[PDB]
């Protein structure tokens, strides 16, 4: 599969990221049992990233360019839109789905 979003608090509905912009997120992201491997909250820090620059997973690049801003949701990431077999040593196993919880705070 891809990525699936599910949505958890509304944004404005209007102002969605094209090819170029900058996101400016808050996340976390857990394996599928619900393990955290990640999150910039607990940096307290938001993570910048340009769209379609494959700075970030696919899975980011198509999920968050569907989120408008000021929306919180939830992307469920299929290993082929993410690690893949692969996976990352030590964090990341091999043929995992991900999820991430996402906020879309603003686009630079």
């Amino acid at each position: 599969m891809g990525v699936q979003v599910e949505t958890i608090s509304p944004g404005d509905g209007r102002t969605f990221p094209k090819r170029g912009q900058t996101c400016v997120v808050h996340y976390t992201g857990m394996l599928e049992d619900g393990k955290k491997f990640d999150s910039s909250r607990d940096r307290n820090k938001p993570f910048k990233f340009m769209l379609g620059k494959q700075e970030v997973i696919r899975g980011w690049e198509e999920g968050v360019a569907q989120m408008s801003v000021g929306q919180r949701a939830k992307l469920t990431i299929s290993p082929d839109y993410a690690y893949g077999a692969t996976g990352h040593p030590g964090i990341i196993p091999p043929h995992a789905t991900l999820v991430f919880d996402v906020e879309l705070l603003k686009l630079e």
